[PDB]
């Protein structure tokens, strides 16, 4: 029965922030989460299998999938989320040893807050850079493997079109969130 | 052996609610929880593999798939699921949060039935209206990539029409069971 | 350490039934869940892809096995044990709230015993009346979209309707327990 | 921290048994677990599919394969494990109810111990009785829905007969040690 | 809070054995668990379907194939994995039962040790004679079924065959680390 | 509730290390962890099958595959993983038995730290030996058992190049990190 020395550690390490705003951040956070396990896991199970060209050249339909679509998209958010929790990690290292060891800051957050925002929204700018956020069933193509240009068809355009205005509209959310974050912290500081 | 806290936790959060009728509440949910969780991710494991189409041009089989399905049915009530449990996780963060901040409410409990029920409605109001909940073995296509129409068959339409069926009734049971919890709250207010 | 607690929780709710009979009453209910979790499970999994038919014409195999089993049998079960698990969690939260609130009963039971035996026995006759439990490995059909009819072949007759009369004689001993508890109760009151 | 009631649960369900015997009973139980878990599953996860005969008439391959094997292996074998397992489960939830109600034995034991023996070898003599258990890659058939008789040749006949050779050796220890245990009881009797 | 009871368990089972070589033989005994529950399986998950051979007769792949590989690999390594951890589950519930005995055992170490090292020296044996440790891409086949020879391709076989390598490496060094463990009993005594 | 013999066995076998290191340390640790738990899994999981050459002789697209990639890439990472994880448990398990045996170690911590870097670089090393970090759609061949050469098409070029890219990265700054601890440990010896 020792639930109360993590309890203060949560105390701690969520003591300098803002008193409404973490509370749907990890809600949404969590969302997330159980979204990314169960949804387009789910939605991306096949989609290397289920894309077919209607050329018969060996090697082409290969090389056009992977021209038109470079990054898997399951992928892209997976590394998102686990790279946009790294930091999260470190603070909460960084202040249990901490404790422990006083038991022998503020800007640390702020930096964590800073580069949390840099990421998500060059991850965003990145994705807006490659391919945008709308996409169509037929696509052309341009490569050296097989002759002029093979229209292919997407797999299932329609559900992960709406999925990915779902995951930008929480990904805006979350950018307004954290300057929200960072205007506390300068209005206070 | 601290569960005394989370009891009086589930105390305070359900103490301004209803004396019966959050038994049944919880039950159906779990009760979804469970049916969601084996029985339709089992119906649907392989729907798109098993849709065919008795047409041979590339492209055409897609596109009608689409068109005919534009949202996969596990698709719409995990986000229902999902999505009308959000409230209740902002709710008990919130509360969480609360006990701690006095260890140092009833109209955001309204605001969150409210949201609920509006949800669970315009949910059930748009499955309406691009479907209803009706449903045919075959059906027809109309698309530029192929010619004419093409009729498709469904893979197993009557198991998944009687499964609309019990979660037709489901949502119904729980719209009478929100509005009597706003019933109760206008009551007493 | 705080188990004392919920053990008296098990007491109260189980306080006024039979004495022997709740025994064998959860081991065979157990014995469902594993039989059920682990065994259709692997022998249902691939039924459908397992079911075909002679003939060639698209749309005909599938709308002749929609027919000759318009409801898959692991779905029949699973809807069962789940249904009538329904109103064992009814009452446990019930005695929960009470003991909770006299913190600060055996006619809910009859009816919970009541409707069991209901849902029970009316799931049986339904699946009686449906196709009863003998089933032969070459079926008939008659529908429209394919001429005549299609003599079509079952995957693995024998061991399923094995099952069944695993599943028709258990189910008929609960049906003889719950008739037992209906008479203790009716004998007592 | 409250152990030491299911040491004294356990201390009680065994105390009337054989010194040395149930360690290696336990042991071997627990290696059947074990072994049933993860080899033959993984085994006979694809065995319906490598079925095939070099025949092209649909439907006599399925019926064929069916006589041949009116019972799938891991079939019987799960069957058999939980079904002994069922008294195990009786005698305990028994003695469970027993300190509970004396909280306010030995020819139930006795019973157990014979049924477990009477199961056991019914298992063995109605597995020898079918097909024995020796078993060869070719196969023959004779039923009405093809011509003569096809060969059908088994996916892997050697493996899965040394699997057999060493469950019949477990078999036959495990009736070794509970004639043994009929033996100490019938002499300390 | 009682895990001092199960550290004096475990005190007392490994009390008679070497100061400094049980710590790497746990970490070699884990490091199987883990290589075996992960990379080993992943390996033959398709390695039935991967084989095939060039001749297009029914029956004869299957017999050849038999034949070429009479066990298959991961079964020799996860039967020799269990049934050497047998014996240390019979002398930890041997322990276990004696400290419970004397709440109100050095030569069956020995012998554990002895029979231990004898199945593994005999599984490595067996393992030698049928096929040693090395194996070609291209296997010759004997069989009546069919004619001739047939030319038969591996899958993987040069990730399989480092495997066997290091797999041989770590029985090696286990067989020398149970025979110090020998000599050290043999020393003292 | 004895969490507090754990948390100074961490003090313990943490205690003689770099003061900010270890965090992030441990942090990239758990980020291969999660990586390489759900994403090359993901990724490698039907690379074997997406393989094929434009050439139909049986053996040739196996036995290049084979010498085109000697080593499957999750395999080389969970090796890697694994066996730069095996000198932790060592010291964690030495440590353990360490304070049980004074209930009744810096040079051991300098061999596994430079084990460590030893096995890393030279993983690293025979990487970049056998196929460097830089890959092709297409692939030649040189083999025996098929005529001249054929041309082979990988499944997805870019993807798998950008993760060996971070994984590259990662292990730099491992190296790097691994070298500060034992610069480290050298000023201060």
């Amino acid at each position: 029965g020792d639930w109360s020395a993590l309890g203060k550690l949560l105390d701690k390490v969520q003591a300098y922030s803002t008193a409404g705003g973490k509370v749907w951040l990890s809600v949404l956070f969590i969302f997330r989460i159980l979204l990314l396990g169960t949804a387009v896991e789910s939605a991306w199970g096949d989609e290397q299998s289920a894309f077919r060209c209607n050329t018969q050249q060996p090697g082409c339909e290969n090389v056009c999938y992977d021209k038109s679509f470079p990054i898997s998209h399951v992928r892209f958010w997976v590394l998102q989320i686990i790279f946009v929790s790294v930091p999260t990690l470190l603070y909460l290292a960084h202040v249990f040893y901490v404790m422990r060891k006083e038991e022998k800051l503020l800007r640390t957050y702020i930096i964590s807050i800073l580069f949390k925002s840099i990421f998500e929204v060059a991850f965003l700018l990145i994705q807006w850079y490659i391919y945008g956020f709308s996409l169509s069933a037929v696509y052309t193509c341009k490569r050296d493997p097989c002759p002029h240009q093979v229209d292919c068809f997407l797999s299932r355009p329609t559900e992960k079109t709406i999925f990915i205005i779902f995951m930008l509209v929480v990904s805006l959310v979350s950018l307004a969130l954290n300057i929200i974050e960072l205007f506390y912290v300068f209005f206070k500081g």
